[PDB]
C-alpha cells in the first residue's frame, strides 16, 4: 500500500535522526567505556547483577535494523547504559563518573531531539 510506504519513509527518517543522536551521544564517551557490551569472560557474575545489559554497539545494531519505532524506545536503551553502570559500579570509580558525565552531557542532545521528533512529526 502507499500508506505502508509512507510509514516506512517516516521510520527511515526517524532512523536517520536517531543515528545522528547516537553519534552525538557516543562523542560524549571519549574513553569508550560504553562502546561495547560488558564481557562475560571478564565479569562472569554480571548477569547476576544487571538483568538488561546495554551498550552503544548493541544500540547501533538495533538502530540499523530500524528497530527503534520512536524516540522513547531509544531513550530507554540509553538510560539502561547509564543506570546499569551506576548500579554495578561504586561512586568513587571512573566508570560511575563517566556515566554521570554521559547522562549530564547527553541531556542537552536528547532535549533537542525530542523537540525535532515532535516538530517534523
Amino acid at each position: 500500500s502507499m500508506e505502508q510506504v509512507a510509514m516506512e519513509l517516516r521510520l527511515t527518517e526517524l532512523t536517520r535522526l536517531l543515528r545522528s543522536v547516537l553519534d552525538q551521544l557516543q562523542d560524549k564517551d571519549p574513553a569508550r567505556i560504553f562502546a561495547q557490551p560488558v564481557s562475560l569472560k571478564e565479569v562472569p557474575d554480571y548477569l547476576d547483577h544487571i538483568k538488561h545489559p546495554m551498550d552503544f554497539a548493541t544500540m547501533r545494531k538495533r538502530l540499523e535494523a530500524q528497530g527503534y519505532k520512536n524516540l522513547h524506545e531509544f531513550e530507554e536503551d540509553f538510560d539502561l547504559i547509564i543506570d546499569n553502570c551506576m548500579k554495578y559500579n561504586a561512586r568513587d570509580t571512573v566508570f560511575y563518573r563517566a556515566a554521570v558525565r554521559l547522562r549530564d552531557q547527553g541531556g542537552v542532545v536528547l532535549r533537542q531531539a525530542r523537540r525535532e521528533v515532535d516538530s517534523i512529526g
